């Protein structure tokens, strides 16, 4: 189930942050089942969370 979600998530993440698509998709795929379903159901929520992930990648760096 988590795998099937990630296969759908990846192209959508890639359209938002193509240079970090696999990294960010992998970060999202650690999240809870409920949060993953929310992200796949709502591109608006997904965009916010992908932006958050990108900001964390830069900050950690």
């Amino acid at each position: 189930h988590r795998q099937a979600l990630g296969e759908r998530l990846y192209p959508r993440v890639q359209a938002m942050q193509p240079a970090f698509a696999s990294k960010i998709t992998g970060m999202l795929l650690e999240l809870s089942p409920a949060q993953l379903l929310l992200l796949l159901a709502s591109e608006d929520s997904l965009r916010a969370r992908v932006d958050e992930a990108m900001e964390l990648i830069i900050a950690h760096g």
